[PDB]
């Protein structure tokens, strides 16, 4: 199905970006609902990216999972690059994160189980993510979380959310997301990263030597799994089945 812009009415943005803005849109005839990434494909030349972002597509087109979202296709014009997406409508976890400024346990675990199940989808036929972070992260009309973008990911910046492995240039493979799901779950609990300073530099000396803390709050169950994840040896990182199966998460999931 060949597509064009004639064929959308636009609606409001949900995010403005330097790649591109999305907005909320609806196809006219079937008056679907839907998010439209507008890309300029100058600032995409002009930066070189226009390799992965095929990639992107072509990755994320044949993926299909209630935990992932969906690109339903895409098309271009004169000037400029669409991308047709499913439409999270309760946003992101990181408004959420802002708003609650914490989660709690139930929630937490409940997202990390959620997206466990994404992601050993994702490892079976062998995707990985590698930008694993809340702003990434939208929420269905259930409130099911929804993993969003894959415009820097392949088959097997910004520090916070990646393993040493792939920080120190190494080799790397399915397990950095075990890393990212464990540096998730500290955030979801404590409201910031387990490795967050002022600089990059500093950020990567914390990551590269496995520095975090664990605030008074936080639960002995909350930080065995935790401790398990963020591990800077990526072969002693558990398996998604140990995750799903961790006492603390099968105490609090849903
Ligand atoms: C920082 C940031 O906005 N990240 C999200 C990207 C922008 C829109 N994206 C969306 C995409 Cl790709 C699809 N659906 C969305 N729905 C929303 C949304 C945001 N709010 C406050 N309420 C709703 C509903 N956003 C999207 C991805």
């Amino acid at each position: 199905r060949q597509w064009a812009l004639e064929d959308f009415e636009i609606g409001r943005p949900l995010g403005k970006g330097k790649f591109g803005n999305v907005y909320l849109a609806r196809e006219k005839q079937s008056k679907f609902i839907l998010a439209l990434k507008v890309l300029f494909k100058a600032q995409l030349e002009k930066a070189g990216v226009e390799h992965q972002l095929r990639r992107e597509v072509e990755i994320q087109s044949h993926l299909r999972h209630p935990n992932i979202l969906r690109l339903y296709g895409y098309f271009h014009d004169a000037t400029r690059v669409y991308l047709i997406l499913e439409y999270a409508p309760l946003g992101t976890v990181y408004r959420e994160l802002q708003k609650l400024s914490k989660f709690d346990e139930q929630r937490t675990a409940t997202y990390i189980t959620e997206l466990a199940n994404a992601l050993s989808y994702c490892h079976s036929k062998r995707v990985i993510h590698r930008d694993i972070k809340p702003e990434n992260l939208l929420l269905g009309s259930a409130g099911e979380l929804k993993i969003a973008d894959f415009g820097w990911s392949v088959h097997a910046g910004t520090l916070d959310y990646l393993p040493p492995e792939m920080i120190e240039g190494r080799m790397h493979d399915e397990k950095v997301d075990l890393w990212s799901l464990g540096v998730l779950c500290y955030e979801f609990l404590v409201g910031k990263p387990p490795f967050e300073a002022n600089t990059y530099q500093e950020t990567y000396k914390r990551i590269s030597r496995v520095e975090f803390t664990f605030p008074d709050f936080v639960t002995e169950g909350a930080r065995d799994l935790i401790s398990r994840l963020l591990k800077h040896n990526p072969s002693q990182r558990p398996m998604l089945r140990e995750v799903l199966e961790h006492p603390w998460i099968t105490a609090n999931s849903s």
